């Protein structure tokens, strides 16, 4: 199967409905890409709307920010998957399971560019 | 009308489909538009094999390898459309047109990674 755009997107929309609890690690890993992939499909001036919007959804506090921010900053800008490597060293399983179920819900909704001339003409193609 | 990845994806289809011959400088210029912030989607190691399938679907000779992987690069390494602004002054509609064409149908087919050790994980993820 090729990984297209729109396989990457049906890929996102398959495993955020899932119980992902009890899962092998094998896949906890993938998942992991998956989620670094994904970032890199949003705009760098994205990030901080999407840090916003998982607080909001875990119900972090603000406390938080400056951590998951970073998270999404790094992954956006990892090179040879390192960061993503370490964060899955780092982290227990039930966290990065908490944070992919947040992502990949918080992906699907949010636009992936913010630049209001970008936006504005893309809205007059819109079908 | 929120600009997804999902949306941005729907919009290429239905453009790639259509006719743009007569269509009005402001759509086409929003055209090129989708084409660059589509192009950023894919991995900057897909770009070489986004150049061949162009050159492959309009039947040009290896000897436009170069001018059309340009083309590609610099609109994923464009800042601010400075590039993507130059494009349009630059070429006329015809070539942008036939351009933007080809972009919007080799787009979807194509995987938007290549690292096999990214696309591995990822295949085991596919529903
Ligand atoms: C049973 C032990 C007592 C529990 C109650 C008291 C202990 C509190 C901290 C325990 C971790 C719970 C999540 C809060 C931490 C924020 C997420 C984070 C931040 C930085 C590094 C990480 O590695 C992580 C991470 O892996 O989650
Ligand atoms: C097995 C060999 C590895 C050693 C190789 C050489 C050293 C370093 C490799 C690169 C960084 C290693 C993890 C530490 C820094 C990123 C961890 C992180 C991630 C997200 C939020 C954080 O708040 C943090 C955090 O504060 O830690
Ligand atoms: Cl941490
Ligand atoms: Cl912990
Ligand atoms: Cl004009």
């Amino acid at each position: 199967p090729k990984i297209t755009l729109l396989t990457l997107i049906k890929t996102a929309e398959h495993w955020a409905r899932q119980d992902i609890r009890t899962i092998e690690d094998s896949k906890l890993r993938a998942l992991l890409t998956l989620c670094a992939v994904m970032t890199r499909k949003f705009s760098k001036s994205q990030l901080s709307l999407l840090c916003e919007t998982h607080l909001r959804r875990e119900g972090l506090g603000q406390d938080q920010a400056e951590p998951v921010l970073e998270v999404y900053q790094r992954l956006h800008s990892d090179k040879g998957g390192s960061f993503e490597a370490a964060l899955w060293q780092q982290w227990d399983r039930q966290s990065l399971i908490m944070f992919i179920t947040a992502f990949l819900n918080i992906a699907l909704q949010l636009p992936c560019e913010s630049s209001a001339v970008v936006v504005s003409g893309l809205r007059t193609l819109v079908p």
